[PDB]
């Protein structure tokens, strides 16, 4: 029985964790770390740590020092995890600076450490983009796998009429998608059980990763969800280059092995010839007649 | 109705208290004291005091807040104090809280962990220094030597989880014995009798299922590596058997007979049971051993 902890650090990561909790992500402990007590009070995370209380403006150096100052405390919170997700919206101060500290503690402990972060929208400005770039470089060194979701690509999905608030909610959602796509394999396996050991096998030291998500209903749903996922703007047309692929297909109790296999076959055909691809399923009865495919691609 | 307050101090202590709450430890009041200026671990504890990695810093912070801590502890018959796992300012603050509790007349029980040897060691022997300081301020100090967890039943993640679980048992095995009805109940006065000024105590735990479960769980607890073979010499022993409502008097009594055989002839022994109908056919025994021959 694998113990999974999902840490949201900084406002963006805390918002993502809140969304996970709201959407009913099970089987994981949620840890919120931020430099803002009021946001933490509003969060229903299991564990809430307010850091940099004396020291505290989007300065990653402030965020790094706040996390480093609290390193013993973070360590004590994470000890015992088999797997730790570190989630943040890169570009700010607390997430950008603090995420690599959290990941490094998780990696030192030997937990399978998976970062899941967004790169900011280009409209957020060049300083945020530059901070995100450096925070991503730092986090990459600290994680087994770091899934980076380019927020710019989210705007090529969903609605052309989206508001600013919708866009950021969609960023929270994709972070949830990235975590859940992996954790649900472990916590709520369907017909094809991909357990913690298998996940560890493919995600350990995998380095930078991208994610694609697809969903569909009715006839040909599993093939359609898979095709959407492998062509996802979030994957940056880089699916064919990935040497390591984890695919999760989720559906209700009635999702058949034939459909699962058809999606798997489509993904194999799309993959790099030498790719190691693990296929897993998830039972989620709340999905009704929807099937959801998530692909995590690494090793380019 | 013994008033029992459980004080977690510093991040590790607050975290321990948060686990106790999450697990539904009953019959006690939880107090979370934060001792760090720079960070605050939040808590659903009844009572929270923010007085904020140096033991000296935590000591000073608690001493600065002595009046407020005193008011929080007033009226307790029993106070548990723990800085939980990992050190920090909590290790400085714990002895101050304990000293206040004891000066108020509460039976004051510290709970302290010795880190695993693989964790290494931070200067000025601060971990043993924390233990010595807490021991001077407590009636009884339950010391949990984490190294011994590796002899029980171990992976790194299992080791840390086992440590958290046993720390929780450090409090719950005793408080449930006092607060939660079982077939065999105890008098708080007898608990106070064996724990008052007792000094260092060790704990043992055992679980078993099926026929002979009570005797089997008790044998495991009394032989627990956590007791460091101290059972033979202990002059004060507390034993609690948790299990279903259907645990029979005969099987309970077999366990009580075992502990008397195993304890020093001159030992005071407090023995009781706890109904926990959620355990199924499992029984869980906790033994606390204090004193020497």
């Amino acid at each position: 029985l694998a113990v999974i902890k999902v840490v949201g650090i900084g406002g963006g990561g805390v918002n993502a964790v809140n969304r996970m909790i709201e959407q009913g992500l099970k089987g994981v402990e949620f840890i919120a770390i931020n430099t803002d007590a009021q946001a933490l009070l509003m969060s229903d995370a299991d564990v809430k740590l307010d850091v940099g209380r004396d020291s505290t403006g989007a300065d990653p150096e402030v965020g790094r020092k706040a996390a480093e100052d609290a390193k013993d405390e973070i360590e004590e919170l994470l000890r015992g995890a088999d797997m730790v997700f570190v989630t943040a919206g890169e570009g700010g101060g607390t997430g950008t600076g603090g995420a690599p500290v959290v990941a490094s503690i998780a990696r030192k402990l030997g937990a399978l450490t998976v970062g899941v972060v967004t790169r900011p929208f280009s409209f957020e400005g060049k300083r945020r983009s530059n901070q995100a770039e450096n925070g991503i470089a730092a986090l990459r060194e600290s994680c087994d796998t770091l899934i980076v979701i380019p927020n710019d690509r989210l705007l090529q999905m969903g609605d052309a009429a989206v508001s600013l608030m919708d866009a950021f909610r969609s960023a929270d959602e994709v972070l949830l998608n990235g975590v859940q796509g992996i954790t649900d394999l472990i916590t709520t396996p369907g017909l094809i059980n991909v357990d913690f050991a298998d996940v560890k096998g493919i995600m350990s030291g995998a380095g930078t990763a991208l994610m694609g998500i697809g969903s569909a209903r009715g006839e040909g749903r599993s093939l359609k969800a898979a095709e959407i996922a492998i062509n996802s703007p979030l994957l940056e047309a880089s699916m064919e280059g990935a040497q390591g692929v984890l695919m999760s297909i989720a559906g209700g109790s009635d999702l058949g092995l034939f459909e699962i296999n058809e999606a798997a076959s489509l993904v194999q055909d799309a993959a790099h010839p030498d790719a190691n691809i693990i296929f897993g399923t998830v039972i989620d009865d709340s999905l009704g007649d929807e099937v959801r495919v998530t692909v995590i691609a690494a090793g380019f």
